[PDB]
């Protein structure tokens, strides 16, 4: 199974990376939208995991752009975990929204069951 790490901090991507490629997923990254666009179209990921600096705005962008042409899950990972920031990211697009930092174990889980719906 495919994931794309569209997350603009190297550290972060690496750590899912890590756990996702341990768990058996292969894994590509993203570093901005330009890029995350870019490996979206190029990769097509089963699932995307969404971590932008700005993940309303670019992330938005991002999942409003991705949301135009493709029903990828799309976990929106962000720091960000008000219920603004947790409904527009669901009303934008967002199948999930995890909450950083995360658990490998739950994110494992999530991405599992939302690879389980798909």
């Amino acid at each position: 199974k495919k994931i794309l790490i569209v997350d603009d901090e190297k550290p972060i991507s690496d750590i899912i990376k890590f756990n996702m490629t341990k768990e058996g997923y292969e894994v590509v990254t993203a570093f901005n939208g330009r890029e995350a666009l870019e490996q979206f179209e190029a990769e097509q990921p089963d699932i995307i995991i969404l971590d932008l600096m700005l993940p309303e705005i670019d992330g938005l962008e991002v999942a409003k752009t991705i949301r135009k042409t493709s029903s990828v899950p799309i976990l929106m990972l962000s720091a960000k975990d008000s219920e603004f920031d947790k409904v527009i990211g669901l009303e934008l697009g967002a199948d999930d929204y995890v909450t950083k930092p995360f658990s490998n174990r739950e994110l494992q889980a999530r991405v599992k069951a939302l690879l389980r719906r798909s």
